[PDB]
């Protein structure tokens, strides 16, 4: 598991 930046970084 992986929290993606994206949000909030995009």
């Amino acid at each position: 598991g992986f929290r993606s930046p994206c949000p909030p970084f995009c």
